[PDB]
């Protein structure tokens, strides 16, 4: 039994909700929040500038002095930061942003990273401003996280989409 509230279940393992992932970090406080980072961890919009806004730029700070210490992620990797204020953990996953030409097959790759723990918070990867389909993004992450994993979608019209056409 968690904490988390009002999800719909898609499988065994995945769940869904209409949300604002800031606003549901705070609430529920979970031991791991995904931020839909890039490989610079410049967190200047899409939910990455919303999660770090809301840790007033604390986020960044910290990310800052991980890329000067250790250079940037791969696409389709992940590293584990503070969760600041919104949760124990942030689990910064690097989605292939379409809008950049990258690989959508490094999809599968991003979400493989969820498995390392037990229990998430996260978007939806490649999303939004990272220009995959969400209706494509939710199929890999059923069919690739095996862990319990609960899904905050942002925008009331895609959630009813998302939720109408899932097989
Ligand atoms: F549009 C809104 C309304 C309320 C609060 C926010 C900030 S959080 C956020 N931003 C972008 N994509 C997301 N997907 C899941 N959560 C997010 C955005």
């Amino acid at each position: 039994v968690n904490s988390f509230s009002g999800y719909l279940k898609l499988t065994d393992n995945v769940y869904i909700k209409n949300a604002d992932i800031v606003e549901e970090a705070k609430k529920v406080k979970p031991t791991v929040v995904v931020n839909a980072a890039n490989v610079y961890l410049k967190h200047g919009g899409g939910v990455a500038g919303a999660l770090n806004k809301a840790t007033n730029n604390a986020m960044q700070v910290e990310s800052d002095d991980y890329i000067a210490t250790n250079g940037p992620l791969k696409v389709g990797g992940s590293c584990v930061l503070s969760g600041h204020n919104l949760a124990k953990h942030c689990l910064h996953v690097v989605g292939p942003n379409v809008n950049k030409g990258e690989d959508i097959q490094l999809l599968k790759s991003a979400y493989e990273n969820f498995n390392q723990h037990e229990v998430l918070l996260a978007p939806l990867l490649s999303a939004g401003i990272f220009g995959a389909d969400p209706i494509h993004s939710l199929r890999v992450c059923v069919d690739t996280v095996r862990t319990n994993v609960y899904l905050a979608v942002f925008d009331k019209n895609l959630y009813d989409k998302l939720v109408s056409s899932f097989l």
